[PDB]
């Protein structure tokens, strides 16, 4: 064997989440969304966008989140042991993995920004968490995280409450699925994406997470109310 | 109701688990292994075999995962508090259920044992513990913990880490779904298996259980990829 | 005529093949490898491979030839005049031409290397053995050695076996030959090679020597078994 | 590794071999050899037999060896240093493996005895050497040696002379080949055997040697014609 030294971020990381895992009662939901929409949105606002900026999904996942948060508020709550703060404004920790370990650039006022400011927010974002350039404000904070392990392969996964918030949405990849539908062949395909939402069952309860799970649905399933 | 006293052996085993859910931030990640291909070369291979041994499904099971697990080598390490100890070789605790309970057997060196030499160890460890002549050092220790319940119907399950390593891979049942092809009846009939990797978050990140499961699935997808 | 004056290490080597061909009594043994399924399982792997290695067909043939060195241990053997050393590693020396003349690098541990770390191994060790920066240690020892002349047409040839080890495996072209079969035109189409084991009578007797060869065959007739 | 001590046994049958190899000078000469004739006359007269005896191809291999070198009895000599001993019986030593080594029972006026007791013969030789109860005179001595692996898959292997007799026979396995003919397909199906003669340059020169097979191979080639 070979023994690794533990560097000090690591440690702090450890930390972090040994104190998340112990004081969060972590509770997991997971749905299904369909994202034929989605994709055919994002490909219509890619090709409008001639080259100037690429809209990902994971923008439109981020621009729902947001929405959803606005929503159901209680996903937007942090617990500090005397009251439960309710954040008016929605800051999107998108979790980024780099040679270093997983750091968390936040997108602030994500429920105000565009795809197009979302999109270019997250990719100067990671550039700056690539390149080791972060400031301890840019990642520090944030109401509401999202990691999206999609690009890897992975169908889903459950994912640990980065403190003090109350929930984070672990995002898995897109397959294509055989549904029932009243046609001649009798089924059709469907893209889906299979999230999980991990909520702190002592400001979200189970009644709560669905409603916000929904409402994420809603809004990914159909991609013009998101202008509601 | 009867009060049903608790053995020293239990009591053990209990607080090895309250240790385990206590000390390691757990995360878990799964996704769906395409066993088609697994099956006809097993099926091949015990027909080659001629009676002489017969190698089941967890064979190959746990020759991937020590693949695997030479191929990320951050799955096979284990959290000390001061460094991270990497081991470099791949011994495979088991999960066997005993009426006594349940004991993890080790087969050791599964990175450069073959599948006959696998299934041989398996068939006697699992006689050993179930009439009870394990030796402590046949069971304490191990690199990467491999529980298997799809024998039992389980579709899929989340386990718990056995300690001090950093991930245990958690295997469902096999079962027949249908999925698109380019074919006349525009679907096809392939045997998926559900497998649930929980990681400790000290030692691997998102990005490296999903690599790790990546090649697992690669490897189980292709078994002629195992000789390299 | 010109007088070519005889180089040490063209001595060293002559005095070798005499003390080889004057105190080892050989016999030599031939037999036929079907090699369709090595073809397309070697197709397969270096499609996988995606150009991070190339796997030729001297590895699968080392592979084999140290799996049934395992299986049938006489043939790696040595005769010390006092006991009959029966090494329990399969070290592979690999015949290779340079200008300087023969050499035999040594692939350690071939019967638990996997066919892209042997493929690596080889490529090497054939680097370093045309560049002359082999060390002695690399070159000098072995149990099993492996001499292909494929490349250069040889429909089948005896080799010397290299002091103090107990077989040779001499491989030759491999080259298409018709064979009956159950179908209307008759017959099939098949790429045979054909391969000579020269074996020290002393310690491999002729039973032994062919119980050797057919293991040889069925693991290069079904690669899949390789992994057994 | 191992050190298996060296019997005496294994001693002495290393020492004969030292000897062979450094005092014989061993030539070999290949042929083929058509076996559909002989196995129909085979099963023709163990159908006759009706379970009294079972004639197996090296009776009949035995047969035209030793009328081969009634033919040509330079194949049935031996060199003495000072004469050449022309022997003018047949004494046929047949290689038999069994647990402790090779042996070579005697069978003795192979050129007078029949199938069926040349059969018997053998049958009963082979039971004595597996049982390990063979006398001195029942394996010392003889005029020519016969070794059959075919029944090994070997396809052909060239032997080593037994001192002080002149020649060995090295039969290897009967396989199918293809073959022109003046049909409409084109081609015939025959079982075809493969022999290698080992003879010692110093008694057999190389037209005697070839002389000696091809009497060898019109025996087998025509049963009928043993009848001479």
């Amino acid at each position: 064997f070979t023994d690794i030294p533990i560097s000090n971020i690591r440690r702090v990381i450890a930390q972090r989440l040994m104190q998340s895992k112990q004081t969060i009662p972590h509770y997991y939901l997971s749905v299904d969304v369909n994202m034929g929409e989605v994709l055919l949105v994002r490909k219509e606002l890619n090709k409008m966008l001639e080259g100037r900026s690429k809209i990902s999904v994971n923008d439109f996942i981020i621009k729902a989140s947001a929405l959803a948060c606005l929503k159901v508020p209680e996903a937007n709550s942090s617990w500090l042991d005397t009251v439960i703060r309710q954040n008016h404004v929605v800051d999107i920790s998108v979790a980024v993995s780099t040679p270093a370990g997983l750091i968390t650039p936040i997108v602030f006022n994500a429920h105000i920004k565009g795809l197009e400011t979302i999109a270019n927010d997250v990719v100067s974002l990671a550039t700056k968490a690539r390149e080791g350039k972060l400031q301890p404000h840019e990642f520090q904070g944030g109401t509401f995280t999202i990691s999206n392990l999609g690009m890897f392969g992975i169908k889903n996964f459950s994912a640990i409450i980065n403190p003090p918030q109350a929930c984070i949405l672990a995002v898995g990849a897109s397959e294509d699925r055989l549904f029932p539908a009243d046609n001649e062949k009798g089924f059709d395909v469907a893209s889906m994406m299979s999230v999980t939402l991990s909520c702190d069952h002592r400001v979200v309860d189970g009644a709560v997470g669905a409603q916000w799970l929904a409402e994420f649905r809603k809004y990914l399933e159909k991609p013009i109310t998101m202008l509601l």
